[PDB]
């Protein structure tokens, strides 16, 4: 157990991922526009990075943006253990997306094709496969900014209250 001085270990920015079904048949950006969808959407969204590795305590969702024919949501990152988990469960997420597409029609679906992408600096989601360094470089890159999520941030912790994970028993 070695120490003298506080280290300050300061790692925390923003990223940006975009989910398409690759369909121009449906408008799902335009279902995300309404409020109590975006709020259901962020319950959906949470569980589905603690699978990946990003619980709602390290990584949680600062706002989702809506843009052309795709939908954007911006993460946010502070622990560097749920960090890797975060781009290493990325890559397996992606691959459970084409097992949706040929789910799709063996449950009740034509062709349901959902991808992410990340977008953190001049690096794409194919940029920052190779080498998981970067990313952080690209991420930590871009500061936050809760000026204009600061009604976000009280619904997410509200959120966090009506939740009990965990139980005693």
């Amino acid at each position: 157990m070695a120490a003298g001085q506080n280290g300050h270990e300061e790692w925390v920015g923003s990223a940006y991922l975009f989910v398409e079904s690759s369909l121009d048949k449906v408008v799902l950006s335009d279902a995300y526009a309404h409020p109590q969808q975006k709020v259901a959407v962020y319950r959906a969204l949470q569980a589905a990075l603690a699978e990946s590795g990003g619980s709602p305590d390290v990584l949680q969702m600062l706002k989702i943006h809506r843009s052309d024919p795709q939908l954007i949501v911006q993460l946010r990152f502070c622990g560097r253990q749920p960090c890797g988990r975060f781009l290493r469960a990325y890559r397996e997420g992606a691959l459970r997306a084409a097992l949706q597409r040929s789910l799709a029609a063996a449950l009740a679906q034509h062709s349901v094709p959902l991808q992410l992408e990340l977008r953190a600096g001049a690096e794409r989601l194919d940029a920052l496969l190779a080498d998981e360094e970067r990313c952080l470089s690209c991420i930590l890159a871009q500061q936050p900014d809760r000026l204009r999520d600061e009604e976000l941030a009280e619904l997410e912790d509200a959120l966090r209250n009506l939740k009990c994970g965990s139980g005693a028993r």
